[PDB]
């Protein structure tokens, strides 16, 4: 499922993620549209061996299994077929576990690189909230 713009911003309100750790919606919707284009069965593969999933692009490395990844975790308990859902609940409890890893929202290089600083609001224009 390719999410509308004002349409992920309801869902990701809904599931808890408006100013989760401090980060407000526009933030969220703006890692998604520069991470997956708002495309919930997006993947790309990575150069060592995992692959990001979902929404927003989860990696293989530490959160999800794919069973391919050799040396991996799965700190998210499932399976990184999920995360390809047109339920973006599995991709949004996943999400949660990774902004509060100490980072914040910079274990997504698309958000530091393209939302970080900027105009997030712009994101929740004109949204029914």
């Amino acid at each position: 499922k390719v999410f509308g713009r004002c349409e992920l911003a309801a869902a990701m309100k809904r599931h808890g993620l408006d100013n989760y750790r401090g980060y407000s919606l526009g933030n969220w919707v703006c890692a998604a549209k520069f991470e997956s284009n708002f495309n919930t069965q997006a993947t790309n593969r990575n150069t060592d061996g995992s692959t990001d999933y979902g929404i927003l692009q989860i990696n293989s490395r530490w959160w999800c299994n794919d069973g391919r990844t050799p040396g991996s975790r799965n700190l998210c308990n499932i399976p990184c077929s999920a995360l390809l859902s047109s339920d973006i609940t599995a991709s949004v409890n996943c999400a949660k576990k990774i902004v509060s890893d100490g980072n914040g929202m910079n274990a997504w290089v698309a958000w530091r690189n393209r939302c970080k600083g900027t105009d997030v609001q712009a994101w929740i224009r004109g949204c029914r909230l």
